[PDB]
């Protein structure tokens, strides 16, 4: 078949999302072949990332200190928090490199398979932030997803009876698109939303 | 080579947008495999198209008659105009079964090879529409491109002298569309236009 442990690393490699069987066996053989040293590295680095891994105390990010880079920094406005839902949706803001606020990541609002050793949601820890902080505004990034929406909407709720502004991410057509192309749905919010001059 | 109609055929069916030489041959056979009747119609179909084009002396839309279908309905908002560049933009826009005011084509803001036997632009009867008529609302509607802008800027200069609402279609994250893979500018956007709860 496979030499046993050539077979082994195939079974590892595939559990991997996107990784198939093909690109799999491709990949088994580089590294086989990749130098020592190299092959190393990839492997430190591939356990280490697992146990050093943890989450934010103050935003709920993924970070490998107790409170994440962000979050203490000083240089940001702790006082504008950008909600989201996947610690990914902070990468992405995050090379905007014109926002200035902190985040909070809602954990378990994406809870497919979630608790993986005891992954669980942070909406309470939101307000607390809210109630006890003084915040200005709260940027809802989420997905125009009819998931993404909802959360939007029900943390919305929960915010309004405070003094803050709460708002939404634009949805619409995405720059360089073209509306010759776009989903009836996308065009169809990007007209609701249309506005003033 | 080909016989020598079929040469031809090959010929004209390439000079078209999108087939290729390749996708040309199988066309050109199945075609000419098809059934004369079948046949005819394609051709009959072909120019006939081209001969009764004729663009509505009011919006300036591709249609057959004299002034647009839309245009002359009645049931529909002539005091809001969705403003366009090019006519297939309505179609897209008219796939959304929600809008029910008039179109406006601008024709010549999209002119690449444009004045083909003498397609100009239509801005001034943009404005004759608005300084002679009683029109609540102007949505422009056109790309988030950085050539859709400008138009946008540019109308809304024109028209902000009158009483008339401009208002541009929204730009940000399509419906379905994950931020964590969007475009920067894209998001980017998506930032800057973030509304109220
Ligand atoms: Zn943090
Ligand atoms: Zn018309």
């Amino acid at each position: 078949y496979y030499s046993t442990s050539v077979a082994k690393l195939i079974e590892e490699l595939s559990k991997l999302p996107g990784i198939g069987p093909g690109t799999a066996q491709r990949l088994a053989f580089f590294i086989i072949n990749m130098p020592l040293d190299e092959v190393r590295s990839l492997s430190q680095a591939i356990i280490e990332a697992k146990e050093k891994l943890r989450y934010c105390k103050i935003c709920f990010n993924i970070t490998d200190k107790e409170v994440c880079d962000i979050c203490s920094d000083e240089n940001r406005d702790h006082s504008t928090i950008c909600v989201v839902s996947h610690p990914m949706d902070v990468v992405a803001m995050e090379k905007v490199k014109e926002y200035k606020g902190v985040y909070h990541v809602l954990h378990g609002v994406i809870s497919p398979i979630e608790g993986v050793g005891p992954e669980d949601i942070r909406i309470k820890e939101l307000l607390e932030r809210v109630r006890d902080g003084s915040v200005k505004e709260v940027i809802l990034a989420t997905n125009p997803d009819i998931e993404g929406e909802a959360t939007a909407m029900y943390i919305a709720k929960l915010l309004k009876p405070f003094g803050v502004k709460v708002t939404r991410i634009a949805h619409g057509i995405p720059v360089g698109g073209d509306l010759e192309y776009t989903d009836v749905v996308t065009l169809s919010k990007a007209l609701e939303g249309r506005r003033e001059v």
